[PDB]
């Protein structure tokens, strides 16, 4: 899906990323879009573009949809679907007080929906967190920025010792030999349900990213936070399992979600 950039219409500056300067416009005058413009040296772009077609393909109403992109030209876009509350760990934090325990579970449960899709198609998210989620103006949650991670040219996010690194998200494995699984998806997953019953929090708050690799090696798990069940929180901890073959499934994660939400 090629957009024609004459179809864009910028309107508002909505932030910066790790590609740089990101705008809200509409697409055809009528549909309300986002749109990265890729800073020059910041992206892998003909790695990007060589593997375009399968992110095509992803659909899913819990996913941020793709419009399309615009590579003849440079900065190249990346046009996606508008999400008027923004990102999922400032939305925590700005409407902390207002928050039902049930609404807290329907996030977890938006975002593992869509999480399970991609792993039936064995697609990999690699930077799954909060920051990387999107609300709408009725408060779903949609899983954002899916697989960008691997066409990042920055040494301290792609280094799992840089500064960028999303350590606090990431499992054993992958801190000690950057091996990517569906399971690393998932124990990302657990942080992020934490993130969410913790009401925008940081993880190992006060611990460098150093100090929380070597927690988490030797065991050290965060804590259930209060507003959390003790059904919710086996939950999340059943992600963080040091051996990720004995890490559940999304489909499983989903049922057991489910399953909690029935019994209330
Ligand atoms: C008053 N509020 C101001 C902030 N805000 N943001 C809104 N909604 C969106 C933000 C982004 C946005 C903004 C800044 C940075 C990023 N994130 C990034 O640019 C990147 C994230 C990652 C993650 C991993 C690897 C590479 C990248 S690039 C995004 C998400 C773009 O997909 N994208 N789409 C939206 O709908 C709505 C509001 C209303």
């Amino acid at each position: 899906w090629e957009i024609d950039p004459k179809d864009l219409t910028f309107l508002k500056e909505l932030g910066t990323g790790q590609f740089g300067v990101v705008k809200y416009g509409k697409w055809r005058g009528q549909y309300d879009v986002a749109i990265k413009m890729i800073k020059e040296g910041s992206m892998s772009e003909d790695e990007f573009i060589e593997e375009a077609k399968v992110m095509m393909n992803l659909s899913h109403e819990k996913l941020v949809q793709l419009y399309g992109v615009c590579t003849k030209q440079r900065p190249i876009f990346i046009i996606t679907e508008y999400m008027a509350n923004g990102c999922l760990l400032n939305y925590l934090r700005e409407m902390r007080h207002r928050f039902q325990t049930q609404q807290l579970l329907e996030m977890c449960k938006d975002v593992c929906e869509a999480m399970e899709y991609l792993e039936s198609k064995q697609f990999l998210h690699r930077d799954l967190a909060a920051r990387n989620c999107l609300v709408n103006d009725q408060g779903v949650v949609k899983v954002s920025d899916f697989g960008l991670s691997r066409y990042v040219l920055d040494d301290e996010y792609t280094s799992s010792v840089g500064s960028k690194f999303p350590v606090r998200w990431s499992p054993p494995e992958v801190l000690m030999y950057s091996k990517f699984s569906s399971k690393s998806d998932i124990w990302a997953f657990g942080v992020l349900m934490w993130e969410i019953y913790s009401l925008g929090k940081m993880p190992y708050e006060r611990f460098t990213n150093s100090e929380t690799a070597e927690h988490i090696a030797q065991g050290l798990r965060l804590y259930r936070p209060h507003l959390a069940s003790e059904k919710v929180y086996t939950i999340m901890y059943s992600c963080w399992h040091e051996k990720a073959d004995e890490r559940p499934t999304f489909k499983i994660l989903l049922s057991n979600i489910l399953d909690v939400m029935d019994e209330n």
